[PDB]
């Protein structure tokens, strides 16, 4: 079924998700309901804040070559922590919550994730580029951070300047 969205401002992405402990079907369901939302959004990563589970739990789903998403590429990861983070980078990002908004913010270029799939399997997972990206941004989710909150001194003008606009 469709969640719904939350967007910013509200006081809700700053919530601190709980780790899962239970991986049963009740979560599985979530996990089919997030994939199904984001996708109708048309979004290739999501959070479960971002639909009001304090989960820490996140899909990413990167398109492939032809251009198109196939659910089979499609992570799902929960309780994630960093085992190591290396190099920098910029990237423009964007997010389901903060629609219509895309600005550059600066992300470590490689890292070292550990978690566990929806059968509570523990995988590691080693990313970089667009993926590291991704893992970064929906990480920062559970911790109720939102990429502009990482906007250098003059984007941050400009996404309230583009904020007023709408
Ligand atoms: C008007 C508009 O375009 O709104 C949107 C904005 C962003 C998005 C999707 C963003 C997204 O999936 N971000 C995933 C995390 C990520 C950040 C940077 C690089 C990789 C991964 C979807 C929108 O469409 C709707 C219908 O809400
Ligand atoms: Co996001």
């Amino acid at each position: 079924a469709l969640l719904e969205i939350i967007h910013y401002p509200s006081k809700i992405l700053r919530t601190i998700s709980k780790e899962v402990v239970s991986f049963d079907a009740k979560l599985h369901q979530q996990l089919d309901d997030m994939y199904e939302t984001m996708i109708a959004s048309e979004g290739i990563g999501l959070a479960a804040i971002q639909v009001g589970l304090p989960l820490r739990m996140l899909i990413i789903n990167l398109p492939q070559e032809d251009g198109v998403q196939h659910k089979e590429d499609c992570l799902e990861i929960i309780n994630p922590k960093f085992i190591e983070t290396g190099g920098s980078m910029m990237y423009k990002e964007g997010c389901l919550s903060v629609p219509g908004f895309y600005e550059e913010v600066e992300r470590f270029e490689k890292v070292k994730i550990e978690y566990q799939n929806r059968f509570a399997e523990v995988k590691v997972l080693e990313a970089s580029e667009l993926l590291a990206v991704a893992i970064q941004h929906e990480i920062d989710h559970l911790n109720g951070v939102l990429f502009v909150d990482k906007l250098s001194i003059l984007k941050r003008k400009k996404f309230e300047k583009e904020l007023k606009e709408l």
